Order: C-alpha cells, then structure tokens, then sequence
C-alpha cells in the first residue's frame, strides 16, 4: 500500500492524513522520532533520506508503488487527482492555486514565531495581525459550502488545518466568523472524516517538533 | 490587457515576466517603488493594496479581466494553462507539481540568508551546501531537454530562475553540471526569451528589495 513518511507528529502531513482517510486510500505511515534536546538527532531519518529514490529527498513524502512524491502540497495533489478533488471548472482551478500557496504562508508565519526562541515577544503583534487574515478567508468562502465552490477539494483540508491550528492557539479566534465556524462542523462532519478524528490513528499533537517554543509537545 | 503588479525589481516576478513573454502575452507592469532607508516607505503599494479587488492582497498580483490572481505560482498556473504548458501526461504533472514548491524553497533559503542581517556570517555554511542542491537538479533533469519533460512547461522558467540566480551569486556554481548548463543556453536560447532578453523591459536586477543585505541593488 501506500506508504506516508514524516514526523512523528503534526506538522505539514495533517491535511495529508486528512485527506488519505477521506479518500479511502490504502496507506501506512513511517513515522520519524526526532531526538531530545539539546541534540535534536535527526539520524532515524538521516540514515535514510537518500535510500528512498525520492528525487529532492525531504519530509513528507509518499510512495506509491513506483511513485516517489516529495512536497506537500505536491502530494496532496497527486491524491487527489486520483479523487478528482483538484477542480474541474476555470474558477475552480484558480482559487485552488491560490489557497495552495496562501495557506502554506499563512502556515509557516505561525511556525515562524513558534520556532523563534523570543515566541512570547512577537506573539502580542501576530494576535494583532491575525483577525485579518482569518477575516481573508471568510470574506473568500463566502456563502460557500467549500472553498473551491460546491464541490470539495484538497485546498478544503489545507485551509482546515490552519483554521485549527488557530483555534488552538487563540480559541476565540473565529467567534466573529461564523461561515468559517460552520465549515469546520461541515469539515468534521464528514463521516470519514468523524470516524477518523475517533479513531487510534489521529494524531492532532505535536502541532510542531521538539525544536519548538510553542506547539512543541 | 493584462496586468502585473509588482516591485520595481526581479524577485518573484521575474519568471511570470519571462513565461509572459514567451507566451506572447499582451501585459502591462504596475511597478511600485519601495523608498529608501531607514523607512522603507512602502505606502506607494500599501495605498492601493486592498482597492483592487483582490481576494488575498498580495504582490505580485495579475489583472486579467475580471480575473484578479495573487501568488506567483498561481499566476504561473493561470498563464501556462491559457498555453498548454501545465503539463498533460500523469507523470509531467507530478515533476511540475514538485518543481514548483521545490524552486520556491530554494529561493527562500537563498532569500533567507541575503535578508539577514549577518549574511556574511551564513554564506560560508549556504555555499557548502549548494553543490547538493544544485546536483539534485541535475540528478532530476538528466538527459531530457526539460524538466517536465520532452515539452516546456512554467516550471523550466522557474527553475531557470533559481539556478541564474546562484550562477549570479556562485558563478563556478554550475561548471561541475553540463546538463544544467545546456539547460540555461536552451532556455536563453528560445527565440523569444532572447528577444526579450535584448530589449530594453528586462529587469535582472536589483534581485531583490533595498532591505536586502546582498543583491539589494
Ligand atoms: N515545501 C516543503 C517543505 C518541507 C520541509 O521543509 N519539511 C521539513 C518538515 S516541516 C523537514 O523536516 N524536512 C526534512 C529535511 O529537511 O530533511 C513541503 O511542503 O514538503
Ligand atoms: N508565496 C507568495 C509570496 C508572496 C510574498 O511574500 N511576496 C512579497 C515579495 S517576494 C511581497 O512583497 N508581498 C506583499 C505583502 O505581503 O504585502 C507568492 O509566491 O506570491
Ligand atoms: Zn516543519
Ligand atoms: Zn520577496
């Protein structure tokens, strides 16, 4: 079956995981321990990075049979291809690039203060910036049932998974969004989406590795 | 006709002006000017940044119409499926899907290191480290006359960028990688890509904006 590596963690592979489970695929996980402090040994993976036949060796990364996928949101497409999730119309195709890449850098300016030693400083100004950017996204979906239009996509699971990344770290963070609210009921209403967030697989922390300041365990 | 929006230098846009011209596409440029230090007065941008109806305000940015795009990758997406070059085997949209978050990470490290402060500190340990990076793409092309492929797609631009960008900052970079360099005279070769090369629109430089410790000007 296919085989997902990465971390022994969160990270880039939740809408990954997110999106395996709803899709039905058949898949197993290699999952990577990252040594203590003050070491952090990376040897688990190291030992291994260039055995694979990946092409641009790197974390996460899927194989499938004779497909060796590095990046995660090239992996996300190539799932999803196999689902048609990855748009149809014009329209469709367009807000899915966009959101692709949007969500990547939304995702790592929380990482990028997570994993900066002085976390607590910048925290007061990302909280200030932060109501903005969740209001992008509202003002984006609109009265749209998913983010590509009627139909879901994998970007749905890419904006799912920074949407919660955030209500963890500030709760009331979407109080003053309630379609985006409603899209994350929608989201993990889904039944195998449900039945997956119930079951022993779930791995929704660490949000982060162990050289985080936040999220780290 | 269409419409770029972007700084008054190479940065990200640089590959979309490239495929723009190859295409043949009809555009303008609405270039913003960033002011000098200590300021870095970015009001010429910031007071038009959220008036022209994009979704996530964002530079660069492409106006085509009632199609109003952000995020380079994207906007490379949106010119290349108007010309078939997104890719068509199953395998061709694979590479494409990889090269394009990968020359988008190589970029940052590069972009990473040239905004710090302490650029001079870090480039020992980057150039030590680009032999790999740079061997990776070499492994990855091999004997084909494209990255895709035996077709051109947005990707070859993207990744012509990053390895003009290292022969600039790295000039011996490329001698030990032939196939690297025939790709380079291939894609400077193309018709239109030369033409362009020799008018008096194209912006090599500065490769970055004025907060940038190298390559600022
Ligand atoms: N754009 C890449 C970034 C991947 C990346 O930097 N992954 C980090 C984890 S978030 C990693 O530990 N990679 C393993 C390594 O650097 O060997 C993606 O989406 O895969
Ligand atoms: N991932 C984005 C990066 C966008 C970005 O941060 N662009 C810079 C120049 S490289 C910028 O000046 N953005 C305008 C801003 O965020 O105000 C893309 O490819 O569009
Ligand atoms: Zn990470
Ligand atoms: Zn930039």
């Amino acid at each position: 079956p296919m085989i997902l590596g990465y971390w022994d963690i969160r990270g880039l592979a939740h809408a990954i995981r997110l999106l395996l489970e709803y899709t039905d695929s058949s898949y197993e996980e290699k999952k990577y321990t990252m040594g203590d402090a003050p070491d952090y040994d990376r040897s688990q993976w190291l030992n291994e990075k260039f055995k694979l036949g990946l092409d641009f060796p790197n974390l996460p990364y899927l194989i499938d049979g004779a497909h060796k996928i590095t990046q995660s949101n090239a992996i996300l497409c190539y799932i999803a291809r196999k689902h048609n999730l990855c748009g149809e119309t014009e329209e469709e195709k367009i807000r899915v690039d966009i959101l692709e890449n949007q969500t990547m850098d939304n995702h790592m300016q929380l990482g990028m203060i997570c994993y900066n030693p002085e976390f607590e400083k910048l925290k007061p100004k990302y909280l200030e910036e932060l109501p903005e950017k969740l209001k992008l996204y509202s003002e984006f979906l609109g009265k749209r049932p998913w983010f590509a239009g009627n139909k879901i996509t994998f970007v749905d699971f890419l904006v799912y998974d920074v949407l919660d990344l955030h209500r963890i770290f500030e709760p009331k963070c979407l109080d003053a969004f309630p379609n985006l609210k409603d899209f994350i009921s929608r989201f993990e209403g889904l039944e195998k989406i449900s039945a997956y967030m119930k079951s022993s697989r779930f791995l929704p922390r660490p949000v982060f590795s162990k050289m985080a300041v936040w999220g780290n365990k």
